RNA sequence: GUUGGAGAGUUUGAUCCUGGCUCAGGGUGAACGCUGGCGGCGUGCCUAAGACAUGCAAGUCGUGCGGGCCGCGGGGUUUUACUC
């Protein structure tokens, strides 16, 4: 029990004597809009054979999110490749600002608003973990100042 | 109320990066085409600081002052001219 959109599509080229032969790849999300949300990319010989197998992937692949009224809970920038993305808190009423794939992938896990920009190398691959590692990266005005301080914890709180 | 930030297309049998050209968004003192019922409020030589006919666009005070003119009313003479 898991909904999930799907990202992007391709027909990728392998090669032989006398023509090509190929295999198809399948972007897919997945995610309980209130937290969770995987990813997956699936490679495989007839088309939905694939798109099918990309959503196994993403079952897996699991992220759990910091999640804060429907928004992102401090700001946040990760590389990965040259293609370099961007995060940051909108208000209540500012919603899903964010090209094409963050938009499918944050959506999915579950955020109401958010600001966002895509940078130099946009292939929508590596801005996809570009984002998944974004999100792994989240941190909470709890999980933090119990990584910090936390030395000496519950003497402070 | 940190009030605020969407990208894609295209080099290759295909893939990753660089990189240019390109399109989507809003903007006008606009013009051009097909079309054109209205009203309010704006607004209208961006080009030749090229050349301009005709009319108007800076005058007002008779309580600063002396007359022209064209009359009008009243006076010195019995009537004229002429004069106040
Ligand atoms: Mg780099
Ligand atoms: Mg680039
Ligand atoms: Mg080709
Ligand atoms: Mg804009
Ligand atoms: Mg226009
Ligand atoms: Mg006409
Ligand atoms: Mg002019």
């Amino acid at each position: 029990d898991f909904e999930e959109k799907m990202i992007l599509i391709r027909r990728t080229a392998r090669m032989q004597a006398g023509g090509r032969r190929f295999r198809f790849g399948a972007l897919v999300v997945v995610g309980d809009r209130q937290g969770r949300v995987g990813l997956g990319f699936g490679k495989a010989p007839e088309v939905p054979l694939a798109v099918q197998k990309a959503g196994y992937y993403a079952r897996r692949n699991m992220v759990e999110v910091p999640l804060q009224n429907g928004t992102i809970p401090h700001e946040i920038e990760v590389e990965f490749g040259a293609s370099k993305i961007v995060l940051k808190p909108a208000a209540p009423g500012t919603g899903v600002i964010a090209g094409a794939v963050p938009r499918a992938i944050l959506e999915l896990a579950g955020v109401t608003d958010i600001l966002t920009k895509e940078l130099g190398s946009r292939n929508p691959i590596n801005i996809a973990y570009a984002t998944m590692e974004a999100l792994r990266q989240l941190r909470t005005k709890a999980d933090v100042e119990r990584l910090r301080k936390g030395e000496a914890h519950a003497q402070a709180q």
